[PDB]
């Protein structure tokens, strides 16, 4: 909404429609560290946000700020390398524009990444958990990425989100998982993003674990509520990057020094795995 009109995102698409051979049927979203991704592509158009008419230009990392359309694994992609947060300032209708634009080139399924705090104790840094759901800890309070007027033309005034990571996808997801056979479990529950820029305390990670999130991060859920809406078949995976959770003994902080997860390789099986799941993906014009 706000800020964009229909015409806006219209024109988005249009332009990007006409300036890439590509009609990409799935957006993939790559939270930080997982820009590798995109090296994954092949016959790669990249775009800078900057051209893009309407598209946010990032706030400072900025390359890390492109879009790159290419092939992943069987399917005609488009992949955001740096995706937009709020705690940059956006609000949550251009940090979302994008998933609008994907809808309007086609894209019908959106996968999403993120890198988060482990709080389920459950996990380890490295792991990947998968979203069966989340909490939008922003939208209770009013940021939402659908509020302002609705646009018929999207989806509905009032989308519904229990079924927000699309559920044969999970399934497809945890089976691939096994298919090449990993081992530490595929892990799985429920994103819980928080705003602000800064990394919680203690007594916030325990409220956020007694709310029952296992992950949190700060991305995602605006992408997620806004393909929804606009009925892309969603899924994605968070990267546990560090987790924290006790009083006693801060031999430490929550910070960045603990955001690598292993580095490379934790990174690396997140988007091999993605680059896998492609093949799960339903194609569209028909597939069978
Ligand atoms: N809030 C919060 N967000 C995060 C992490 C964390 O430890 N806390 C790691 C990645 N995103």
């Amino acid at each position: 909404e706000n800020g964009y009109t229909y015409e806006d995102y219209k024109n988005t698409a249009e332009w990007l429609l006409s300036h890439t051979k590509h009609r990409p049927q799935v957006a993939i979203i790559c939270g930080s560290g997982l820009g590798g991704l995109t090296d994954k592509l092949t016959q790669a158009q990249i775009f800078d946000y900057s051209e893009i008419p309407n598209f946010p230009r990032s706030t400072v990392p900025g390359h890390a700020g492109r879009l790159v359309f290419g092939f992943l694994n069987g399917r005609a992609c488009v992949m955001m390398q740096g995706r937009f947060h709020m705690y940059e300032g956006y609000p949550l209708w251009k940090v979302t524009f994008p998933v609008r634009v994907f809808h309007l080139l086609g894209v019908d399924t959106l996968v999403v990444t993120n890198a988060a705090g482990g709080l389920n104790p459950k996990f380890e840094v490295g792991d990947i958990m998968l979203i069966r759901d989340h909490i939008n800890l922003p939208g209770f309070s009013g940021q939402n990425p659908l509020r302002g007027p609705n646009d018929e033309r999207f989806g509905d005034r009032f989308p519904a989100m229990s079924d927000a990571y699309d559920r044969t996808m999970r399934q497809r997801a945890l089976s691939t998982w096994k298919q090449m056979g990993e081992q530490r479990e595929l892990q799985e529950g429920t994103y819980v993003m928080v705003a602000g820029p800064s990394f919680e305390t203690v007594a916030e990670c325990r409220v956020l674990q007694k709310l029952g999130a296992d992950a949190v991060g700060m991305s995602t859920v605006p992408e997620v509520i806004v393909a929804r809406h606009c009925g892309l078949r969603v899924f994605g995976f968070s990267l546990i990057t560090n987790k924290v959770i006790m009083d006693y003994e801060s031999l430490e902080k929550a910070n960045h020094e603990e955001v690598l997860a292993a580095g490379k390789q934790a990174a690396q099986k997140l988007e091999q795995f993605v680059s896998i799941l492609m093949a799960s993906i339903p194609l569209p014009d028909k597939a069978s």
